[PDB]
């Protein structure tokens, strides 16, 4: 396709979609057997290997609505992809959400025009695949991590001049802040192919409490086992 | 409170939210014991009684977002109502949502301008409360019913002159119409309490198939059955 | 039709639209002879009598544009109504409106979508039928009454975070809130009939004065009469 | 003030404001004693006279909300004008409004941004003062004319690419099509005084019937004589 | 056309667009030869003569997007202009920005609905023709004035109730506020012909600094003189 | 800074800003000596060097209004970065436009709402830095290239349903699409910084005629030339 150079039948049909390229990368080489690297093309790593013996990839989306759109339309259009599974971070709005929670987005908020575009006058609400949903909820309990399940806010803005309205959002229950989960819901909606976001959160975004990747690092090993072993189900 | 004549104390804190009163009175009468009518203002008649044991009131709603949310902002600010249960009807959009299926809004979209008013230039998405969607569902898989959890359209306009965008809204995989969710999910996230709508499929917008509730009375039994289990968890 | 129970022929061309049932019912058996109750689904009483001799009726609408919009099309579409008189309560916004006075919406302002929906990028301004408001004017004033002529909101929320809003609206004139004249205003002109609301001042919104029926009866009575006076006519 | 070069006292409390600044001229020649030019800034002529003995003024707009706006922000503000009548043209849109009718304008829609930036959220329907419209209903009634009172379009664009919603909007009654009548109304609403719009209908926008000035100017001089009839009342 | 009552071919494809008609006027009388007047419309003036030997035009617009639109319009489409540049003034936003200075615009932002109801979902930046820009540019900078390139807001509304978006722009670099650009640039687009905004600031809109034409007549010639000089290339 | 890893003053204050990481290390490599590697978080090189003996750096964006956000937003409130120049590809709209041509952008229109929620209810119109666009344009001239100055789309959208809007801007002369340039300007203003995009067509989106670098790689390097030319001024 225009921004991945596989060739048809490289990229399997159930695939964890991290923003950051290296953190794809990462995925491949700690969880995956057998693994291939099917794209480079603008440094946006795509891999495919096998877990727990069955093929599954793993491909970087970049940030923001306008860059995950291009790789989930290609994913799903040019290269037959039917499960997608964001695993990604997220800031905690909530005082009530911690740092290393993860979060299932069952839906998202955003300030993208992207829906306003193709439905004007209404407000899309994109929702995640239940049946995804809940095979990943059933995991993580499982796993004994701390999961939340609600609302997200996807945002075009890191910035924001102002972050009133994300504190008003945190008042109506949205968790977090991260900036893909709409347009992931969406297409897939659009195309029939079932879709989640599972979100490590990472900082909070008014106590100003952050995390790199090593301090967050078994958290987040154990959300892409629960991604994978929802996604290979 | 303006529109329930009501004394504190007398509606449980738990209560299913019919749009039509008189389903909250075929609701009373046909599952609840110990009852009494605490409202007949507007005609809106509202219950409690017991449920197995456990107090439980039923207030109808009347019809669209203005309605409801009146109701619901005075059930929960003048009552002290934690945990709302609307259970209604809707119309179906796709061919594969049947007349007498069961669904469990995960979230709305809406042509609704209430949540622009209050987070311009953010398209808000109102979210069920998890915790009392896992609780319904489990219970309606256990019932037996067919079970779909997913999206839906909160509509204002009932008579649309054209259904075009209810149409490409089916295409992006919104389940049925109704005219609601979105501000009884909207209003409970707002003041931190639980909020759900498990809807009975009674048309279907295209093929033009109705029923009447005597046509459907056995599945809407079952499901004021499930709404009523989840509640009283 | 699919909310009135009504056979072909029970309607009569003019009809009151209260936004209570109970206040169908009153008007009804206050001022009508020869009256049958033609609809009782969700509770929404319609009655037709006769009124000096000619026959008229009176039909609950509900709060809200959505609910009054579902009345009113099945009154025009399927009851071939021609002359459609809303007569319900407001609450003052100027200090110069009084409670008991009389407003007759010449047009009303909203906050909801119905408009955008239909046109748009445009403001739709939905007016009344002039020579039914110069009927109603002129009875009201013969009649003793204090008549103001003027604008009016049309809200979806009765229960506002902030009134900064509402309080601009009333230094631009607007006389009062209510939740039901857009739509009948524009399904009216839609369908090229006759419509016009009467209302009763029954609470002032930033002074919280308020009122119950039997404290406006005797100006709600006055009320009813012109606008059946009108409607006869 | 910034556009208007007259002193103090020199524009009486009632105004007539025509669009184009040759037609204040043709106005004060023909109907106004004792007359004075007090503006010629931009060419936007402006006199003052009498008749019938009492003082009277007439002023260009122009054309378009922008520039009405800007002498009636002056008028009301630098110069205490307490009543202000349009005298204007317009284009009727409904097959049933004839060339040579008058039309008095109830309220207006626009596709004007103006008072959505005034009101997010909200449509503002402008109002015309009842008493005035009143007037000049009856004394127009009493010369003779064709007077028409209802809903009317205020453009800003004056050549659109496609007529496709005005033929919506006269499907929804709206009766012709101007420049003007939502800032006149909207402002004098404002500043707690008192407007109205009362326009010959001067073409067909979709049948192409046109005129010249003189092929209406026996209608248009009536209707001038009802707009001072009002004003001096 | 329906404002200009000019012959074919008596309106030269190089045209000057003052808003103020008696600028026109002047104009014309200072620096033109075998002079004609060929419109009073109005009051609208417009003129054809020649300078340094060339035909060109010179047109009044009236101030806002409304007014100048029609006449821009009806040069393009009827006339067969090709080369528009509004002569104008404007009001400075930044300290930076000083009376005096000409202000040649790229683009322009505008609070007008008028570009939103074209590109539904789309903000449209309207752009001035390089070539025309570089011609006053270079023209401007030999003449020994002080010329600033940038962004102007083009406003419907010259009273705003706030200033506050206007500081607002300014702090994102706009330079002035005027009434006109929007319009011109869009349209001239729209025809595949040119144009260009060349502005004396002539108020500086938080300072309170102002002027009369003639205390900023020489500027303004030497401004005249540039326009002149692209639009005979 | 969160997304770059670079110590204060290891980023020159001028710097290329390609979409694609790889396009940074070809710039840097191809173009530069004495050159550091200063990130590769998120595998978003960024590189310092020098270029006819002047220090000049190169960042990756990632694709998109969000992306290029998070970058220019860090580098210039975290690094001091004075001047900005987008290097990268677009897509031709209009016939006129050829494959190799190089756009440089004097203002962008969009579909994202970035800028209507800092300007509620206004056309913000991004602008370039003339002095930068002047002096590439000059560059560009002098080397022989085929440039164009104007109007392009910063689209949020690569794959979008239907292209009759992006058909309609091309109808209003707007030249190619991309998915960057409103946010740097945008951003760039708010900072008071200085800011450009100097573009490659790469593809033409209606003919469906493209390239791969390597077949538009001598028009590129030209490009990157004069880019880099105007930034050491
Ligand atoms: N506080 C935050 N705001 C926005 N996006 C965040 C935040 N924390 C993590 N993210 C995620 O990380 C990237 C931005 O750093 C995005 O892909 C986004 O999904
Ligand atoms: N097809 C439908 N469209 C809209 N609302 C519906 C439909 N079917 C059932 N409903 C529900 O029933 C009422 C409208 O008849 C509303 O309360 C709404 O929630
Ligand atoms: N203050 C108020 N705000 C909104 N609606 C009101 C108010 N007072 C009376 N009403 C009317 O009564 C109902 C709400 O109580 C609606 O039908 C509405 O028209
Ligand atoms: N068909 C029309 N469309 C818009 N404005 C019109 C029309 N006919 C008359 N007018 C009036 O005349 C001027 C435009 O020619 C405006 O002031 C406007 O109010
Ligand atoms: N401060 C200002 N605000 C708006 N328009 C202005 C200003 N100064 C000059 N103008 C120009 O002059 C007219 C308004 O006086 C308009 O045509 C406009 O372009
Ligand atoms: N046809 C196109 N549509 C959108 N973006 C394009 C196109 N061609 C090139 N681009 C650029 O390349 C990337 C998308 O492939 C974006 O960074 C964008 O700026």
């Amino acid at each position: 396709s225009v921004h991945i150079e596989a060739k048809q039948g490289e990229i399997a049909e159930s695939i964890l979609l991290p923003g950051d390229p290296l953190r794809a990368k990462y995925i491949a080489e700690t969880f995956l057997e057998d693994v291939t690297c099917y794209n480079n093309v603008r440094g946006m790593l795509g891999f495919t290997g096998t877990y727990k013996g069955k093929r599954v990839s793993v491909q970087g989306t970049g940030m923001g609505v306008p860059s995950i759109s291009i790789y989930v339309n290609e994913l799903i259009q040019s290269y037959g992809v039917k499960n997608l599974i964001r695993v990604g971070t997220c800031g905690a709005i909530q005082k009530d959400v911690k740092v290393r929670d993860v979060i299932i987005a069952m839906t998202a908020c955003t300030d993208s025009n992207m829906n306003r575009l193709t439905f004007p006058g209404f407000d899309f609400a994109p929702a995640a695949n239940f049946d995804l949903l809940k095979k990943a909820y059933d995991a993580g309990t499982e796993k004994g991590l701390h999961v939340r399940v609600g609302n997200v806010l996807t945002a075009d803005v890191f910035y924001r001049e102002s972050m009133d309205m994300v504190k008003k959002l945190g008042d109506y229950g949205v968790l977090a802040v991260e900036m893909e989960t709409t347009a992931l819901y969406t297409l897939a909606a659009k195309y029939g192919v079932n879709a989640l976001s599972v979100l490590t959160v990472s900082n909070h975004i008014f106590t100003g409490e952050e995390t790199t990747s090593e301090e967050r690092q078994t958290t987040f090993n154990e959300m892409i086992e629960i991604a994978l072993d929802a996604a290979i189900q």
